[PDB]
Order: C-alpha cells, then sequence, then structure tokens
C-alpha cells in the first residue's frame, strides 16, 4: 500500500546522448501530450496512498509516467529514442493492465496514445 521510490531520472554512470530524435521526443511528443486536457493523471507517478489503490504496485511492477519521462528528457537521461518510446509505451500499457475497458482513465490514455502514435509516425531520421 505504500508508494515505491519513483523511477530514476539521474544516473551519472549511465551513458547518454542528445540525438535529433530525442529532441523531437521532448519538443514535439512530450510537449503535445503534456498540454492535453487528459494529461494530468499521467504527469507524475501514481500515488497509490492518496488514491487508495493498495494493489497498484503489486500489479504494476514497471511503473512509468510523463513526469518521469519529462525529467529524463530534460536531464538527457536516454541514449536513444527507443528507450524513451519504451517509457511511453510502458506508461500506456500499465494503465490498460490495471484498469478496465471504458474506465475514464483508459479513455484518457487512449486519447493520449492516439496523439503519441500520430507524432511518432513523423519521428525524424537520425542525423
Amino acid at each position: 500500500s505504500m508508494n515505491p521510490p519513483p523511477p530514476e531520472t539521474s544516473n551519472p554512470n549511465k551513458p547518454k546522448r542528445q540525438t535529433n530524435q530525442l529532441q523531437y521526443l521532448l519538443r514535439v511528443v512530450l510537449k503535445t501530450l503534456w498540454k492535453h486536457q487528459f494529461a494530468w493523471p499521467f504527469q507524475q507517478p501514481v500515488d497509490a496512498v492518496k488514491l487508495n489503490l493498495p494493489d497498484y504496485y503489486k500489479i504494476i511492477k514497471t511503473p512509468m509516467d510523463m513526469g518521469t519521462i519529462k525529467k529524463r528528457l530534460e536531464n538527457n537521461y536516454y541514449w536513444n529514442a527507443q528507450e524513451c518510446i519504451q517509457d511511453f509505451n510502458t506508461m500506456f500499457t500499465n494503465c490498460y493492465i490495471y484498469n478496465k475497458p471504458g474506465d475514464d482513465i483508459v479513455l484518457m490514455a487512449e486519447a493520449l496514445e492516439k496523439l503519441f502514435l500520430q507524432k511518432i509516425n513523423e519521428l525524424p531520421t537520425e542525423e
């Protein structure tokens, strides 16, 4: 029922880069999803205590959220675009695992994921 430590956003001995694709992931993809009317549940780690979801971190063992992704992008935490794309996909998948079809939170994730897919479709060639 207690909250775990959040995913790391800093790690000096992890190799990292700022590729043009990673720049697009921050300036286009994250920016588009972050400003959306449905972004708010995804802007920080799930607080299982305040939300009274004591089973959340029993079911979701690889948590991810856009607050973490934002900090990772701002901190140049990633080596490549695939790592960041995986974080977005983990975030959406976690929501679909924990919740059920038609739940408000699932409808919100679906709207954000549609925009994610539209933006990823125009990911530039590396570089």
